[PDB]
């Protein structure tokens, strides 16, 4: 019993991280094969951050301007090219250490481990999802750019997010490893404000699922509701409308626990129209929406 | 900018990770050195655990009743003996990714990470503190004993805890790596309620330096306190009470934000009497306890 904000175990991960140096900034790279990965505002100065030509920065760069670092050894660097707003850094050495990995590009919603690095140390792990409006709630200072987010398949590391920039309101833009950025920001030093942060609705109805079978049922309730209804109210308080797409990922844990969807949904609109009344689910006093139908899925079994 | 809460990178703990059999019972070994260290209820039958008489049953026991599997490979177990609620199995060989280690036994309020773990492969990771009636809330299902919890100082792992046991109420009781439980928990199952779970007041305090380094000041206000005073209003509230010691632990942060520790202490004081009003701290709507001064300075710095 117990339900934690879990993060994947960071070995496979920790055993790809380097650093790279360009100049005089120094952040994290991703050590995959004879490939290091990294963002590629390594190549500006403070300055150039504000209106950067990266095409043009990068000319005046060469194989032996970039410092790749795995613990106290030094990478030959042999190859650089630019991909999106990632470099690609290739060495003479394939890390010995590559897990199995792929590259996904994430949706709204999803949850993955960060691990957070400073000079190509691993310094902590924790649980993050893409938010709505395409920033994550990370936990990144000077030097952290280039770590990265990832989920683990048994033993396959699925590599989602790089770590690129924070915005003024101290949330946080990245990249894929294909070096897209996720949502509409740009690796510029400029007015990037974020969008609405919308609830992840079937999130917070997997968490009452994983309230409900670690022994928490204050909360449920003799209502139901049908989509619709959910959705008007849903609208009302700035959770992400729920689709049938949805209630069918949620289909194993309404099986699990005998709950309907649309019963748990009508919980969570009383929820969300009377509040917690000073009470907790599961040790929050908020409404949790970082873990997934599969995380809670993958924790409770 | 940002705080979460923040698990050790695990590599140096997975690299340790090893499952034990003994008769139909399969849990986790820790295993530094030539010693496999794991709970010595892997000797009990589910019947066993009612009334064991833990001498007994090890009577029983060779060598080769313990299977000590270490990912695919199976380690010859060469000695075994009983410490406290620990046993230590003596195999032939040396952990090759034994890291640096101590054992170290915590004090209530310090928080250390998990990896919970399943048949010897590490499944998660989060963040715990010791409550002070020497639980912790954890994320264990069968099979978890023996998953460890445990600080990382630069490259040197200090284990703190193995997971015995899951109190009726669903909380958790465990070991150091010397066998003693934490708190007055036995390996029986058997009555054993948990004593009041008080508020880390330290480690609420911390939080809210936190949470004012990360932007977040909403609570600020104008009073000040005495540690007296404090302290008739945190017994109200079910806190601990905050002593000298803990004022002097928080100098760091008081230094560095400018804020006297009674101040925030009348901040606290005017939270509780008041709640938070719908508001939120750090994205939390309740006073996070489980970071301790050193976690807040190591994450902010
Ligand atoms: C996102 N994430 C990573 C790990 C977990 C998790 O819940 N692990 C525990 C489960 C229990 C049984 C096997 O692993 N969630
Ligand atoms: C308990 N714990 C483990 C890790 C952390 C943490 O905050 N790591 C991030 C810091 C930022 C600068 C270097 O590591 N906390």
């Amino acid at each position: 019993s117990g339900f934690r904000k879990m993060a994947f175990p960071s070995g496979k991960v920790e055993g790809c991280m380097v650093q790279v140096t360009c100049g005089t900034t120094t952040l994290n790279g991703l050590w995959l094969d004879d490939v290091v990965y990294c963002p590629r505002h390594v190549i500006c100065t403070s300055e150039d951050m504000l209106n950067p030509n990266y095409e043009d920065l990068l000319i005046r760069k060469s194989n032996h301007n970039f410092l790749v670092q795995a613990g106290n050894v030094q990478l030959r660097v042999i190859g650089h090219s630019m991909q999106n707003c990632v470099l690609k850094l290739k060495v003479d050495t394939a890390n010995p250490k590559t897990p199995k990995y792929k590259f996904v590009r994430i949706q709204p919603g999803q949850t993955f481990s960060v691990l957070a690095c400073y000079n190509g140390s691993p310094s902590g792990v924790y649980q993050c999802a893409m938010r709505p409006n395409f920033t994550i709630k990370g936990s990144f200072l000077n030097g952290s750019c280039g770590s990265v987010g990832f989920n683990i398949d048994y033993d396959c590391v699925s590599f989602c997010y790089m770590h690129h920039m924070e915005l003024p309101t101290g949330v946080h833009a990245g990249t894929d490893l294909e070096g897209n950025f996720y949502g509409p920001f740009v690796d510029r030093q400029t007015a990037q404000a974020a969008g609405t942060d919308t609830t992840i609705t079937v999130n917070v109805l997997a968490w009452l699922y994983a309230a409900v079978i670690n022994g928490d049922r204050w909360f449920l309730n003799r209502f139901t509701t049908t989509l619709n209804d959910f959705n008007l109210v849903a609208m009302k308080y700035n959770y992400e409308p729920l689709t049938q797409d949805h209630v069918d990922i949620l289909g194993p844990l309404s099986a699990q626990t005998g709950i309907a969807v649309l019963d748990m949904c009508a919980s969570l609109k009383e929820l969300l129209q009377n509040g917690m009344n000073g009470r907790t689910i599961l040790g929050s006093a908020l409404l949790e929406d970082e873990f997934t139908p599969f995380d809670v899925v993958r924790q409770c079994s």
